């Protein structure tokens, strides 16, 4: 609608200075119950009938509180995320934000990812951990934190990540929830559109935290055997799995014995001399024929300006907000790993889901 | 594995993750790497670009470069910025990716991200978006709604304009924002808009120091002005040839003349508020007078475009500094006037970046 190009230019600059709006309306939306009243909802409910339905406290200004968040929700229709529809009053109005009618609202497809079920295939557990205000402040250091070649997580709170956890209890579970939620999901996927499970005797799962997921795939492959190996105190809180052996370690010292070891989310953490190393320790543990499994975003050779490239490339900076040197790899970088570490000139990379890949190293 | 469900689940995590260009853009420019790649005759890689930003030695001028290559990576897959990659005749240690160089040029986009080109840029104005100060309210609007209240004051305590008297650099940040905008938008008034011909007196309400007047003026020599500004405002304003200052409350008293300008005054307000404004205008007013409101308009239903977006987008900022504060409609405009005394006669000219001119007429 911009007059000529200068005007769009304009408007696209502050387009890109704004896109914070969105993940952080979205937020306030769940966090008010609004979006999980939406996404029961049996047909479109005003703003109104929405804090109505999710609010059970009685508000000092309920009518402010309903304009509010018809505010919020018409920026989200504006959006694509909720649905919109504009009737007019028959009497007067005020939990709508405008004069002569009233804006109903229903989810948009997308909106499923938020449920608070938690477990109802959302993604909300992870969402929390994208939109946590401690792990958002570092992405305001990144200029000084550039400058000294230091993660912005860092330089933001003196020290790396997965030691200031243990110092913060709440973050920490807000940690391991988004990682066990993208973990479940991924793992259900795995069970849909992966093969490479078949045959193994023995799984190694490193970072198996409870044992969920060995659980999950010896559910589906029940002559499997599962090495849950983890830290020792994840390993000590840990319950018993049938058919799992829960064994407490260093990825960095060795990796327990079997036909494959799986990897999720491990090496993108870690600097290429440190993936060496965890890759060595694999290659030593595994038997001739046997295989690690990553389960890893790849990122394009080129940057792409697509949907998933985008998404690859917004978790390789926050890959480099958290830990600095951790980062998203190519294909040819995994590649190149794990030759390095020794395994053969053979590669295998299954798509699971959500831009996740299954690249299989063979020894 | 890839199907409308995945789609979904990208397009979810995609919502979630859409403060990373912004935060990204401002690293950039806080490095000094936008403003070289602004001035640069041709692609220029991470590593040029941080030698030609930065002065001083670094301790890990590697970790450095391959860091602001992983930023313009990711700004590259936005269309923020082009690149070409190159093999390299040996191997890198200053690229994330070491068969291979990139090289990055800014897109058109980018001068709207100028530290000082000779033409007009947004970065005074993003940099208000973008300070840590404003931002962090965005984290508190789930407990502010709850209460009926804006986030910036359940955030610090009490209302935005009062923070400011209590925070010198973010007054700063704030009042250069106003200005940049103020600036941008008087020069596509002089170039767009008609409504300044004839008048005798214009009276600019929130002023400052009188330049938006000095500009008009400058085009309409024998208009005069009537800077009118709160009084400690008009204390630190020089003198302006044909403009008088004068200090005042516009809830109390509006100076007389042919024509009031409201720029982004009435969206800081709610309904009550902007009656009380827009009565004192028209009292204020001689007869045939105008008001001429300087706003966004919000367009009757939520359309998913980039102007109306935008708007929407301002609304959200207004909820979350002023909580009351709020973008309109073109009829919300019509009956506020309305309701103030101005007659049933409506003009609308587009400006330049959403901004509307709205004059309602006595
Ligand atoms: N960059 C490196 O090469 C590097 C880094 C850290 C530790 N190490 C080596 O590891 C040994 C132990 O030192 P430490 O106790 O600091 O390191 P550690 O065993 O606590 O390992 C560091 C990090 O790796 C991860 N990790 C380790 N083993 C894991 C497992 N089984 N499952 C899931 N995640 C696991 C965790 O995120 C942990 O914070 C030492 O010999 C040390 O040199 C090497
Ligand atoms: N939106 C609301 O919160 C709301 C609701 C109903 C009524 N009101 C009315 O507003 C009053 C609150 O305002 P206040 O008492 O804090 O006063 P105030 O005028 O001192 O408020 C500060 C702001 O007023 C503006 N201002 C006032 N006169 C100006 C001038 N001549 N030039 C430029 N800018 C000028 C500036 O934007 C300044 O930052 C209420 O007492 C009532 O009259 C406000
Ligand atoms: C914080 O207080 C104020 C007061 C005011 O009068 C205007 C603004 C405008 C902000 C803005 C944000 C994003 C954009 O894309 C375009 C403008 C903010
Ligand atoms: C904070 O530390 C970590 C460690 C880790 O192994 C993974 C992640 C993933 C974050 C993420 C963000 C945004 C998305 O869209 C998808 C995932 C974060």
């Amino acid at each position: 609608s911009a007059r000529n190009e200068e005007d769009e230019s304009c408007m696209f600059a502050l387009k890109l200075l704004g896109g914070f709006a969105v993940p952080f309306t979205i937020k306030a939306v769940i966090e008010l119950g609004v979006m999980d009243q939406l996404l029961t909802a049996e047909r479109a409910m005003s703003a109104e009938e929405l804090v109505a339905a999710a609010v059970a406290a009685q508000l000092p200004r309920p009518e402010v509180a309903c304009t509010m968040v018809d505010r919020l929700l018409r920026f989200l229709a504006s959006h694509s995320v909720v649905r919109c529809t504009t009737e007019v009053v028959v009497g007067t109005d005020d939990a709508t934000t405008t004069t002569c009618c009233r804006r109903s609202y229903a989810a948009s497809p997308v909106c499923k990812w938020f449920a608070r079920n938690g477990v109802e295939d959302s993604v909300l557990p992870l969402g929390m951990m994208i939109l946590n205000k401690t792990f958002l402040d570092s992405w305001q250091n990144i200029t000084d934190a550039v400058l000294e070649g230091a993660a912005p997580f860092e330089k933001t709170y003196g020290m790396p990540m997965f030691e200031y956890l243990s110092t913060n209890g709440p973050l920490n579970t807000v940690f391991h929830e988004a990682m066990a939620n993208h973990s479940m999901i991924i793992t259900k996927k795995l069970l849909k559109f992966f093969r490479g499970f078949e045959g193994l005797d023995v799984l190694v799962d490193v970072g198996g935290g409870n044992g969920t997921t060995l659980q999950m795939i010896r559910g589906q492959y029940k002559n499997m055997r599962g090495i849950n190996y983890d830290l020792p105190h994840v390993i000590a809180q840990a319950a018993p799995v049938e058919g799992v052996e829960h064994v407490g370690g260093s990825m960095f010292d060795n990796i327990p014995r079997g036909n494959a070891v799986l990897l999720k989310w491990i090496l993108h953490d870690w600097d290429d001399k440190a993936c060496i190393k965890i890759l060595k320790n694999c290659y030593t543990a595994l038997h001739v024929r046997g295989k690690v499994i990553v389960l890893e975003y790849v990122v394009p050779d080129e940057p792409e300006p697509t949907l998933a490239a985008q998404g690859a490339f917004e978790l390789d900076l926050t890959m480099l907000v958290t830990f600095g040197s951790g980062k998203e790899r190519t294909q040819r970088e995994f590649s190149e790993l794990a030759m390095e570490a020794g395994f053969s000139r053979e590669f295998k990379a299954t798509y699971i889901f959500a831009n996740v890949w299954a690249l299989e190293f063979t020894k």
